[PDB]
């Protein structure tokens, strides 16, 4: 569509930025009913929409000791159209806190025709429309996330073709209705290979992605990267350092992402809550030349303790919350290189 | 070809920092005899192998003082193979001066065969045996040139193509003879575009440029790129200043060349002298976050005023290189961001 004005990439430019400011990240609260459904299962909970806004609501209004630590929060549709106990929507609530909304587009990923169990992501349709009405509701940035699998032919040329040039499409869309999109292509730890196997692949999917976003016009200081940090397989026989994950992450990074992109918000993908913010740490110390920042979009990495401190009892609420306020202060310091455990 | 290993990966990137470091820049004198024939002609000298070789002796042997700007000098065959009135080869001339010897491996423009007027380059064939003998030899860099012209459906996406291709299977073959590759996709300010549309074209091209590198494994850390400065056209109604190229040109690269490129080298066309000093000074300056040298790779804007000094007269040596090693300062102080005119 037709190219951006001084005035919305200014806009896109300012979002961006507020979300990763220094020492800032992002709570990654957007899972759908069928994901939400599988943690409160963990929990002995009923998953209903009353106990989905409880627990959003806690999460949402901790205290203040978390205000320095959230730049963004990501929801879903849901729960954008949902309101806190006092009649404030979702969106004012983190908006109150210093916060910026977001909201995940994507409708899911499906089967890629023709490939060894490939993925591809859907949602295309009618993302405009959408785009245009969360935005009106409150939001100011999004996300869609796209999965690519290693295996012995994995991933296929044909699926990272396919899924970088649909993020590419959904960036475009987000930015011509003034949303900073954040661009998640994660590999998968499923596997046994070794860490410098998924450097590589993660060095090819991102070299991927950024051309296709090149070729879609996309106005990179208008976007943010949710990229899988390079660690070992999940059934990798070798064992590696936090040193080497945060040398093989950063080195990845330097190799593809353009200094123009404006922040790197890590996914936590299996990572333990205190995993998540040691790497993220180590990333953040490495000497290495890195020009955009490295921070977190954490869901399980930000909520574990929490969810598992509420356990879907309304006397468990500050508790709770407790052990996310815990986790928000922890990967505050790791994305500025401070935290000590 | 087979990956590199960490001592070929450690050789490459030691020399490519080498040529960059923080003050120096690079010698472009690897004119061919039908492009140093138009130089001479110009000062009524006789294009002979021993005016060539007396010329080239003139810039190699400057003194000391051009040590610290010069951390490359890029040579033509014929002048790899020559030597100083003293007997030393030039190359040895070169590095006993702390400069690193370059080649000039293309060999040179053809048309781009169902284009409009578009060109590629040639030179692939017997690419491998003259980098291994050219490092045998002396050199431990190289060059090669693409040529892409604004118009009113050029650079189309065949030609963009074709030449970023060329220079990934360029880039390849050298780092496989422990060669570092300078990358030098030329935008030609021919033509009465302006500056935003000469910031797309560098922006497209460079893009393409990096991921035909990545397509082939290009280890970029010991590479560099030697690309235009964004600069209006040359037949271009409208005027801009200083400032506008160096921001347009920043912020191009900041869009496009990933963090683990080593250094930029940039071209100065058809710049005069002084204009090429101004602007890469101007671009030092630019405050936006830039992870990579900045510096010059200049033939005509280190060798104009001594070439005209010179007017193959030998009684004019001193003044021809006094000429030269003014330039050569000049640069120096602003690849720094310290030149003042």
């Amino acid at each position: 569509h037709p190219a951006l004005t001084p005035e919305q990439k200014k806009e896109l430019s300012d979002i961006a930025h507020r979300i990763v400011a220094p020492g800032k990240g992002i709570l990654a609260a957007d899972e759908s009913t069928g994901s939400i459904a599988k943690r409160l299962q963990s929990i002995g909970t009923e998953n209903t929409e009353e106990n989905r806004r409880f627990y959003r609501q806690l999460l949402l209004t901790a205290d203040d000791r978390v205000n320095p630590c959230i730049g963004g929060v990501i929801l879903f549709h849901e729960t954008l159209y949902q309101k806190a106990d006092d009649g404030r929507p979702f969106p004012q609530v983190i908006k109150s806190k210093g916060g910026v909304v977001g909201i995940k587009v994507d409708k899911g990923v499906v089967p890629l025709a023709g490939t060894n169990g490939e993925t591809t992501t859907q949602g295309l349709v009618g993302l405009s429309e959408r785009c245009a009405q969360y935005k009106k509701d409150g939001a100011d940035f999004a996300k869609w996330r796209c999965v690519l699998k290693i295996g012995e032919h994995t991933p296929s040329a044909l699926a990272i073709m396919e899924n970088a040039n649909v993020l590419a499409r959904y960036a475009s869309i987000c930015q011509q209705n003034g949303i900073v999109p954040i661009v998640e292509p994660e590999i998968l730890p499923d596997g046994d290979h070794d860490l410098k196997r998924c450097q590589y692949v993660t060095e090819k999917v991102l070299a991927a992605v950024y051309k296709a976003l090149s070729d879609h016009h996309i106005y990179l200081e208008g976007t943010l990267l949710k990229p899988n940090m390079v660690t070992p397989g999940h059934a990798c026989t070798q064992k590696y350092s936090h040193e080497e994950i945060a040398m093989a992450t950063v080195t990845a990074l330097r190799r593809t992402v353009p200094p123009a992109v404006t922040g790197v918000t890590f996914l936590s993908g299996g990572q333990s809550e205190e995993e998540a913010s040691i790497n993220l740490n180590a990333i953040n110390k490495c000497p290495l030349l890195k020009p955009w920042a490295l921070t977190f979009s954490y869901g399980r990495a930000l909520q574990a303790s929490a969810l598992k401190a509420w356990g879907g009892k309304k006397e468990n609420l500050k508790a709770a919350q407790e052990e996310y306020v815990k986790r928000a202060l922890a990967n505050s310091l790791a994305c500025q290189g401070k935290y000590t455990s």
